[PDB]
């Protein structure tokens, strides 16, 4: 039993809710919240900008030190950093950005990072400003992640479409 509430169950291990991931993180304080990161960990907008804003820019300060030491992430890769006031840990995962021409096949590699964590609160990778089809992203999630994932979908309209079209 865990503290996630109000989710619809899609599969054995995948759950979904219409929620603001920032507010969901603030209430649950999950072990892991996933950020929709880019390779530079520049948290300017989308999920990343909202998560970073909720940390009062502490996420960005920590991220800049990470990049200065380690260099950029790979598309499809991840790193574990602090969850600040939102979670124990933040798993920064880089899905491909269609608006930059990155290969959508890398979306499966991105979701594989979730399998290193038993339970996660996450957004749909490559959705929103990353330009992928969220229905495709949900399918890849279900077919790739084997650990327990709680998906927060900010837009109520998209949430309804994702549920109604789910196979
Ligand atoms: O909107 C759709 C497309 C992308 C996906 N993004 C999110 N998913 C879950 N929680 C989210 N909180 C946010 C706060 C923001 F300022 C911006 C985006 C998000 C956001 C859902």
């Amino acid at each position: 039993v865990n503290s996630f509430s109000g989710y619809l169950k899609l599969t054995d291990n995948v759950y979904i809710k219409n929620a603001d991931i920032v507010e969901e993180a603030k209430k649950v304080k999950p072990t892991v919240v996933v950020n929709a990161a880019n390779v530079y960990l520049k948290h300017g907008g989308g999920v990343a900008g909202a998560l970073n804003k909720a940390t009062n820019n502490a996420m960005q300060v920590e991220s800049d030190d990470y990049i200065a030491t380690n260099g950029p992430l790979k598309v499809g890769g991840s790193c574990v950093l602090s969850g600040h006031n939102l979670a124990k840990h933040c798993l920064h995962v880089v899905g491909p950005n269609v608006n930059k021409g990155e290969d959508i096949q890398l979306l499966k590699s991105a979701y594989e990072n979730f399998n290193q964590h038993e339970v996660l609160l996450a957004p749909l990778l490559s959705a929103g400003i990353f330009g992928a089809d969220p229905i495709h992203s949900l399918r890849v999630c279900v077919d790739t992640v084997r650990t327990n994932v709680y998906l927060a979908v900010f837009d109520k309209n998209l949430y309804d479409k994702l549920v109604s079209s789910f196979l």
